């Protein structure tokens, strides 16, 4: 693809993080802690899942960023409405304000309702995410496989400002401790 020139510098918003997440000083990496991270609760924090938002809000234009997923067993990535539900149980779907893909149990799926099987021959170590606000498009690219397309959500109805969305996943197995990292431009 040729979206690299719309690169944006994303940083994580501490205040939105689940209370078990550890965000690096530079706000560019996040991982699951082995306990509560000694923060106060607030209405912004994702309560049920190890999720966090980017600080940046997008309401126009074209935006591109990359995320490192090396050696993780489980994760969710994409964008969401600024006003998504934070508390309790919910599914990742466009009806709920999310445009996401994930890894779970050795398969990759797009967060449609119901979910869509992805066809990935080369397991990605870095994922590229492209958003065209006006066109209503969110696309995912396999940076490890020369930028090959993973999935395109089209005819998106954003219905609000968008925020970068992350889920580091649980670490029940002891094999999913590795961080998500925002990769340099
Ligand atoms: N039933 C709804 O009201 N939906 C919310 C908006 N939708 C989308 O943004 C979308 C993009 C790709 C697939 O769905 C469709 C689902």
């Amino acid at each position: 693809h040729h979206h690299h020139h719309h690169m944006v510098h994303i940083t994580l918003d501490r205040n939105t993080a689940n209370s078990w997440l550890i965000i690096s000083k530079d706000r560019r990496q996040v991982r699951m802690g082995d306990t509560h991270q000694n923060v106060s609760d607030n209405k912004e924090r994702f309560s049920n899942y190890p999720m966090v938002l980017g600080a940046q809000r997008f309401s126009s234009g074209k935006m591109y960023w990359e995320v490192d997923v090396t050696q993780k067993e489980a994760w969710d990535l994409g964008v969401c409405r600024d006003s998504v539900q934070r508390k309790g149980q919910f599914s990742l779907s466009p009806e709920n304000g999310f445009w996401t893909i994930w890894l779970w149990q050795d398969s990759y799926e797009a967060g449609t309702s119901p979910q869509t099987t992805l066809h990935i021959q080369v397991p990605p170590c870095q994922i590229g995410i492209f958003v065209d606000y006006e066109a209503g498009v969110v696309s995912f690219y396999n940076i490890t496989d020369h930028g090959s397309l993973i999935y395109t959500f089209s005819e998106c109805v954003f219905a609000g400002p968008l925020r970068p969305f992350f889920n580091v996943g649980f670490n029940y197995s002891g094999g999913n401790a590795a961080p998500l990292k925002l990769c340099p431009l």
